[PDB]
């Protein structure tokens, strides 16, 4: 062929997860019998608007908008939270882990 895929780009779903195009909150969590949290203030959430995630795979962004409407706020900004360490960016991690997840799951199965 002229060439034909020669270059390093190949990828169906993402991994990145860029951070500052999300909003990001860190809180102390407030919970009236939940987990153990005395006094570890350190939560992450993670606000996106979902349809405005041009890094997100266009058949993906929908899903999102279905599959994690829960997590959806109302206004399409999906919003989530995750915490379990004293550390900033863990916890954050783990946002962003299920993120990537929530996408996986929307984009196709592969193991699971």
């Amino acid at each position: 062929g002229s060439s034909g895929s020669s270059g390093e780009h190949a990828k169906q779903a993402s991994s990145y997860i860029p951070l500052d195009r999300l909003s990001i909150s860190y809180c102390r969590s407030s919970g009236p019998g939940g987990q153990n949290v005395n006094k570890v203030n350190s939560k992450a959430e993670v606000r996106f608007h979902l349809a405005s995630a041009d890094w997100i795979e266009e058949p993906v962004r929908q899903k999102i908008a279905l599959t994690h409407k829960n997590k959806i706020n109302k206004a399409g900004e999906l919003v989530l939270t995750s915490e379990s360490s004293r550390y900033q960016f863990r916890n954050l991690a783990e946002c962003l882990q299920k993120i990537r997840d929530m996408i996986a799951e929307a984009s196709g199965p592969s193991s699971g």
